[PDB]
């Protein structure tokens, strides 16, 4: 088992060209290479895959030898052997190879990691479904560490594949397997699977997004009742509904999340958490984004009601909570469009509305004046001061409220504001 003899046998197999089949003996010498030392194992790792395709009568022995090198104590030997694994992924071996590579994702050596990723991508281009089979078997049946690595592989790598590879049938398989996985995922996995799925070209259509919204709803579990007490319910609902927001459009509606949020959430605030972002604002920002995408609500009036009431808790009677009011007012304004007959229809609580508005509008100016004063002469770099950024943002907030009040006057639902924390 020597390097001189490995080189000599390599030469024999290379120079034979057409007749390589007639030299099983030299190939055997090469496979014996794996029992040697470092330099010899390093050669076997290159030489076994190179001629593999010529010796079917030796195929199993070949893969087994390469796999021994893939679990070598020496990381550089493993690396050389892993780089070449896709060359064995021919005939009926691709599933077995795809399985091994997926395990190897757990390596902590970064160069190894990179090689394993690239090998997966290679076999992916040879046979996507066989490769996905390996990946998803591990995700479903393998060790936690492997399951995590496998999901991050789908999460980060599919996008680096050309469209040619990601056929309609492959995307269908990615959805089918994902739904199996989604029967039982942590929230962090959920987020990864939503990114994976929404990236699929076939799930980027109207019905594609409609399907995706339905998975979020299932995950979120909109038939449970809401418990404002423990966090096991709170951040899990927001993390979930967060994934649906980007899916919503004029044709893909938020109806169910809106209804749930109104009926089962607003009443429940504000019970809290630490820690240091404001959890009630987060909830209210979420509601306002989905509100513009609401469809035909069954429980419309009763819903618009609980919303109207949460509003008045922040628009007092003759220090204002502006950010909160931007959200609620925006939402109410979005849902009113559908039932103008509200307000017209309903009480003498409607003059108790006007009073609360007149008074807010008053406090608006003051605040707006103070902001515009603090901001003037300020030079564009000075605007970026995290302190000035907030002031700029607060002008969008306050000015947005003013437009919405100027609309709720025969009331109008004509005006369109861009939520302060959003781009145009």
């Amino acid at each position: 088992p020597t390097v001189e003899e490995l080189y000599r046998n390599y030469g024999i197999l290379a120079d034979a060209t057409e007749q390589v089949g007639q030299h099983k003996d030299a190939y055997q010498v090469i496979l014996d290479g794996v029992k040697g030392g470092t330099k010899e194992k390093r050669l076997a790792a290159q030489f076994i895959p190179k001629f593999f395709k010529h010796f079917p009568e030796l195929a199993d022995s070949a893969i087994n030898a390469q796999l021994d090198l893939c679990e070598d104590e020496d990381v550089s030997i493993r690396r050389q052997a892993i780089k070449e694994l896709p060359q064995f992924a021919t005939g009926e071996n691709l599933p077995r190879v795809a399985d091994i590579l997926t395990q190897l994702l757990q390596t902590d050596d970064s160069a190894e990691f990179n090689l394993v990723n690239n090998a997966l991508l290679s076999i992916f281009k040879m046979d996507a479904k066989g490769t996905l089979g390996g990946l998803f078997s591990q995700i479903l049946q393998g060790e936690d560490i492997v399951r995590e690595r496998a999901i991050k592989f789908l999460s980060t790598k599919l996008k680096t594949l050309p469209d040619e590879v990601l056929t309609k049938e492959v995307e269908e398989l990615i959805l089918t397997e994902s739904k199996k996985v989604l029967e039982d995922v942590t929230g962090e996995e959920f987020v990864l699977f939503m990114k994976i799925l929404s990236g699929l070209k076939s799930l980027q259509t109207v019905s594609g997004r409609q399907q995706l919204v339905e998975l979020v709803a299932e995950q979120a579990d909109l038939e449970q009742t809401f418990n404002p007490s423990d966090p096991d319910c709170v951040d899990r609902l927001l993390q979930c509904t967060r994934q649906a927001v980007p899916l919503f459009s004029q044709n893909v509606h938020s109806t169910r999340f809106v209804t749930y949020f109104c009926e089962q959430v607003l009443p429940n605030l504000g019970t809290l958490t630490t820690p240091g972002l404001d959890i009630q604002l987060e909830v209210l920002k979420l509601l306002a984004e989905m509100s513009s995408f609401c469809g035909d609500m069954e429980k419309l009036e009763t819903n618009l009601r609980k919303l109207f009431d949460k509003l008045l808790e922040y628009m007092p009677l003759p220090k204002l909570q502006f950010s909160y009011v931007e959200c609620l007012l925006y939402s109410f304004h979005q849902l009113g469009r559908k039932l103008p007959d509200f307000l017209t229809a309903k009480a003498e609580k409607l003059k108790d509305f006007k009073i609360r508005l007149q008074y807010f509008a008053r406090g608006l100016q003051v605040y707006i004046r103070q902001l515009r004063l603090a901001l003037q002469g300020k030079t564009g770099e000075a605007l970026k001061t995290e302190e000035n950024k907030i002031k700029v943002v607060a002008l969008k907030i306050t000015n947005n409220i003013n437009v919405l009040i100027k609309d709720l006057f025969p009331p109008s639902y004509k005006s369109t504001v861009t939520l302060s924390w959003k781009p145009v």
